[PDB]
């Protein structure tokens, strides 16, 4: 008897298991993804400038 | 379990950093301005004297 039923519950664990490791392995492929826009974005922002060069003109009408 | 975490981590402390920055480029610009305006307007005041020619005549009442 005992070794039957054993075979169910042996099979349900590892069904559990499967799915959750799945979730996991999409879970962090977007958290990667998120973490690594983020670096690229700081660094633009950082290097754009203007600067004005030469005088001010003032024209009167 | 790590992976994940440190991903969260590690965009907040990218973000600070970049506020940061973009507060130091102000700030330095106006700095700059403003050592700016000091030299010329030393400048003007030096070569703006008076000087008297003739002689001086006073007309009586």
């Amino acid at each position: 008897i005992t070794a039957l039923e054993t075979a169910i519950i042996l099979i349900a664990f590892v069904v559990v298991a499967s799915v959750f490791a799945f979730t996991i392995l999409s879970a962090g492929t977007f958290s990667t993804e998120r973490g690594k826009e983020a670096v690229y974005a700081g660094l633009s922002e950082v290097r754009s400038s203007i600067e004005i060069k030469g005088s001010v003109v003032i024209i009167g009408e």
